[PDB]
């Protein structure tokens, strides 16, 4: 009973990019770029295709780094997410209606502001780490229980 979902971190060496999202799933909070992956797409298209909508940037190499199963209490539907990262991008970052993006600078990455998964991942992400994690949550600001794993191969 999964859906896949991409998420895309734009990683450079002293900053990331992340986009304040207006309205939906994750509004109010700073996410990196993703999205549902469609029928007939790969999962790798998919994150290029969601971080050019989202961002309005052009991604030229993508590395898979993680995959993080989400659980919501009462909720059928796991998100099996798989997150990619890339240093490598074309253009500059779009404000929409829908999404607001700025750099942060690594020491200042906004946690109390992102999905509280976050604070357990992005280390790892920082550190050029690859990941297999799993988070159950009852609404949207609590964790229940978790599991997270460092992986050779996502
Ligand atoms: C709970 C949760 C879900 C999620 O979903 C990202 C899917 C791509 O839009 N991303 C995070 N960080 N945390």
């Amino acid at each position: 009973a999964s859906r896949l979902y991409t998420l895309v971190l734009v990683l450079q060496p002293q900053r990331v990019l992340l986009g304040m999202k207006k309205r939906g799933f994750g509004a109010g909070r700073w996410n990196g770029f993703g999205g549902k992956v469609q029928e007939g797409e790969t999962i790798e298209d998919g994150a290029r295709r969601e971080l050019q909508e989202e961002s309005g940037l052009t991604v030229d190499a993508l590395h898979k780094v993680g995959q993080i199963v989400f659980e919501f209490v009462g909720e059928p539907e796991l998100m099996d997410v798989h997150v990619f990262c890339t240093d490598s991008i074309q253009g500059t970052p779009v404000e929409s209606d829908e999404m607001r993006p700025c750099w942060f600078q690594l020491d200042q990455i906004p946690f109390k502001d992102m999905w509280p998964d976050d604070s357990y991942w992005f280390p790892l992400l920082l550190q050029k780490k690859k990941f297999h994690g799993y988070f159950k949550f009852q609404g949207q600001d609590t964790i229940l229980d978790y599991t997270l794993r460092e992986v050779d191969t996502v």
